[PDB]
RNA sequence: UCGACA
DNA sequence: ATGTCG
């Protein structure tokens, strides 16, 4: 299987886990940053990966784009497929912002239709995903 | 008992 | 190290 360059790549970035979470989506071909989330004080890697895909889904749908989305997160891909984020992050006053975004993301998935293929970025064959933050 | 993706 | 799934 080859890389579908005509696509959107998303990825999470964090400082600690759980810790500060952010994410962005980029054009897989050029690397142009199409959107980037404002750092979230506290959240998990998988929540961020999940929010990144849903944000890409809405980004593409508003523009009537049928391009697929690449993510390197097996967990986030499954959560999106089930339209349910199974995070273990403790629900409390500290993790309110991330959980709210996560709940709203889920809500969006349960209130909208889309055919966007959500593809697994084969990191071991193609190297780091184009929207990556972390060290290689 | 791990294996895997982050 | 910690977050999650097969
Ligand atoms: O802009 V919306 O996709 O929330 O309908
Ligand atoms: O722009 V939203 O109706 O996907
Ligand atoms: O972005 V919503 O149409
Ligand atoms: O209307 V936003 O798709
Ligand atoms: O723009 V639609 O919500
Ligand atoms: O505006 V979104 O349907
Ligand atoms: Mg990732
Ligand atoms: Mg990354």
């Amino acid at each position: 299987e080859e890389i579908i360059w005509e696509s959107l790549s998303v990825d999470v970035g964090s400082q600690g886990n759980p810790g500060i979470v952010e994410y962005k989506g980029v054009d897989t071909k050029t690397g142009e940053v199409l959107f980037e989330r404002e750092p979230i004080p506290i959240g998990t890697n998988n929540m961020g990966e999940f929010l990144a895909i849903v944000h890409g889904l809405r980004y593409l749908k508003e523009r009537n784009s049928r391009k697929p989305i690449y993510s390197d997160s097996q967990t986030a891909i499954k959560w999106v497929k089930d339209k349910k984020a199974k995070s273990t992050l403790v629900r409390n006053e500290e993790t309110a912002l991330i959980w709210k975004l996560v709940d709203e993301a889920e809500e969006w998935l349960n209130t909208h239709t889309y055919e966007t293929p959500i593809l697994k970025w084969q990191t071991d064959k193609w190297g780091e995903i184009k929207a990556n933050y972390g060290r290689k």
